[PDB]
């Protein structure tokens, strides 16, 4: 008579059903990953199983491999909260958001909707939301899709096919930044919580390490760290960046991505790195120059460039070759035992405000015994090179070393989004 939680460690195996999705699990570089993913694997190890992942064909199919015998023992799946499902505890709380085609006419209410095309997901709470508003307004049109993800409704109102979409802030957040003419018109309801489903029935064994898992979760910023590096691009950037590298991945990135791709196969460095580095410098434009006389996609001074054969600097594949090359030179110097990833964002450090900064930084790091082999305590010590009180401290003194955490942050979040949509 074993329970669900004695089920799934008898089998040793933790089977998780999710959405083919960018905002829960789809595949990278490195394998496996998105939010649901990271949050359902730490929670297959704190039970100490294996997790395996399935993907349904659309929201019914998902929720009919949770009632079968045999089936998944849990879905996890940005799922919005019937015997045959179960939910646990919520973990993100997120808003329905009607979005839009920027320069048409933008709905401010939801009676607004009504002579729009709108289409949603096929079973999802957002087919219920406006199953509900269509009893109010029976004018309001509306098509469900079984045969579609959100992401492809972002499209669909990005290119015109449809007028509106209703979908969840944390999935608008993750792609505002692909696709430049969607915008959030209004909140169609409050914020609301996400929860994970469980097969239904009186057996609470699985539930209640979920919950635990859950609180664990909340309680370690386990939750809050990943909502951020998918789902925080519009905190971060803000509303107009993330939409604003929409039009530049769009239009200006097709003009330079082989040259990107040809440098990371010559040093065997991931291109979107060097592409992550250049949008940082340039907004990917060739002709950018500044005061101190640093220039180009990749913003090189002029000893960069003769030390690394640049002829001209407003030439992109050249800013791109050189820049590109110093990058790896300067995060090839750093102390050998210094691991990636951490490697790489010193290197990336190293690259904005240079090494001499940086070992102020490392010193001070270390003078507060903190470690100046690890990125975050560094981090830590980087925008106090601007704070006269440490700077005097500082063999060379004062820098900008709150650009610097800000650069590197952002280089970060530009290449995670580069990832998502691009090959190696
Ligand atoms: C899955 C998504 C479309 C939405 N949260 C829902 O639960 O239907």
């Amino acid at each position: 008579a074993p329970t669900a939680l004695e089920r799934v460690q008898k089998e040793g195996v933790l089977r998780v059903i999710t959405r083919n999705s960018p905002a829960t699990y789809f595949q990278d570089r490195n394998g496996e990953t998105g939010f649901e993913y990271e949050l359902a694997k730490r929670f297959a190890e704190r039970l100490g199983v294996e997790l395996k992942i399935e993907t349904a064909d659309n929201l019914d199919d998902l929720y009919a491999q949770l009632s079968r015998e045999g089936g998944p023992a849990l879905a996890a799946a940005g799922l919005t909260p019937d015997a045959s499902v179960r939910y646990s505890h919520t973990y993100l709380d997120v808003t329905p958001q009607i979005i839009y085609r920027n320069g048409q006419q933008r709905p401010t209410r939801p009676e607004d909707l009504v002579g729009k095309r709108i289409m949603v997901l096929k079973g999802s709470s957002h087919a219920e939301q406006l199953a509900e508003l269509k009893k109010q307004y029976p004018e309001l049109k509306y098509e469900e899709s079984d045969a579609v993800e959100v992401v492809d409704l972002l499209r669909m109102v990005d290119v015109g096919d449809i007028d509106l979409t209703l979908v969840d802030s944390n999935e608008l957040a993750m792609n505002q930044v692909y696709f430049p003419n969607v915008r959030v018109a209004f909140d169609f309801g409050e914020a609301r919580g996400l929860a994970w489903a469980l097969p239904g029935g009186d057996d609470d064994s699985l539930m209640n390490e979920v919950n635990a898992f859950l609180d664990q979760a909340k309680k370690e910023g386990l939750l809050q760290r990943l909502k951020d590096r998918y789902y925080g691009h519009v905190d971060v950037l803000g509303y107009v960046g993330a939409y604003t590298f929409a039009q530049h991945l769009q239009q200006r990135l097709p003009r330079y991505e082989s040259h990107f791709k040809q440098s990371g196969k010559q040093l065997d460095t991931d291109w979107r790195l060097l592409a992550a580095i250049g949008y940082q410098e340039s907004l990917w434009q060739p002709g950018a120059t500044s005061k101190t006389g640093v220039r180009g996609l990749m913003m090189l001074t002029n000893r960069t460039a003769q030390a690394m054969g640049v002829s001209n600097r407003l030439d992109p594949k050249q800013s791109i070759q050189g820049g590109s090359k110093y990058f790896v030179q300067i995060r090839s110097e750093l102390p050998e035992s210094i691991k990636e990833p951490d490697r790489s964002w010193f290197a990336l450090a190293a690259y904005n405000i240079g090494g001499a900064h940086l070992e102020d930084a490392r010193k001070m790091a270390e003078k507060e015994g903190l470690n100046p082999n690890k990125w975050l305590d560094v981090k830590k010590m980087l925008p106090r090179l601007a704070q006269k009180q440490w700077y005097a401290k500082t063999r060379y003194g004062y820098a900008r070393g709150g650009e610097t955490v800000h650069f590197v942050q952002n280089v970060r979040r530009y290449y995670d989004i580069l990832t998502w949509v691009t090959q190696p």
